[PDB]
């Protein structure tokens, strides 16, 4: 009269929410190459910027031997301030991306083991 | 003797944490939502960078006729190489999206099938 | 020959699931912190990008009394139409992630009750 049944579709279910959990994982990574590409664009854009400061005044001298070039900073580049700190952002993402992998292998080992203790029980 | 009451306390937690699956999916795609905004106001700068271009020397030239024009590329425009590398990151969240909806949707069947059984048991 | 140890297995599976869900909570707020911080890094280039529009020529009179000065608008500032959107964006966010919290600690009190319940019938 033992309810071995229900339990073989309980056990199921929770491997069937630890799927869709490793799911999240994956598309996770993608939304976080996303925001990683948008700096790819930016940096680009850094270096035309620079060039903008250079484009100052050209030909504006018909009657002088010389060329006025005012190359003032565009793009501000983070060197230590903002690059630090995005390298402490990226740190905690590793963390939490261990643990959570960390778990998913016990849940993983833990998740057959249940299986396999209940085939013993109606095997 | 039968331990019916904990399972209805399991099978309940089990549909819980289905629902903060199904959340996190939604909150993942205001966030899917941020990064493509990104990439509509980074267009509109484009624009405006092509327009720096053209800005070179105005009245530089008053002893002579004709106007020196410099509109030199500014915003370097991705049309295949990064263009096409974004196509094939929407796609993978498409085929990681399709496979959680389908989860989730069997998921929900069995989780009422589960909850289904329980009540004929102490019906 | 109840299975409470089955159980006892299957109980302690929801709570590893429980924690690898909170852990996605985490990783969610840094990726959203990474959207944030992209678009200050924005802003500084709005702020140069409207020094490049004051560029327009320099020396470019030596037989006038006259500078030709055109700061026409470099970058699209988003007052209303925009700004008011991504509020609307945040809002969506708020909202499910105090329902995500909601669930989490109810999730939280009847794990524990599980568990709970299960020691008293092989305390």
């Amino acid at each position: 009269a033992q309810s071995r049944t229900l339990l073989a579709g309980i056990v199921q279910q929770q491997q069937q929410l630890l799927d869709v959990v490793k799911r999240q994982q994956e598309l996770l990574r993608l939304t976080v190459w996303g925001t990683k590409n948008l700096q790819t664009r930016v940096t680009a854009i850094e270096k035309y910027l620079k060039d903008q400061a250079q484009l100052n005044a050209w030909g504006a001298a018909f009657r002088q031997v010389a060329h006025t070039t005012v190359p003032w900073p565009n793009a501000s580049l983070t060197p230590k301030w903002n690059n630090e700190t995005w390298q402490e952002w990226e740190r905690k993402v590793d963390f939490l991306e261990e643990n959570i992998t960390a778990l998913l292998e016990e849940a993983q080992i833990q998740q057959e083991k249940n299986m396999y203790e209940l085939q013993k029980l109606n095997s």
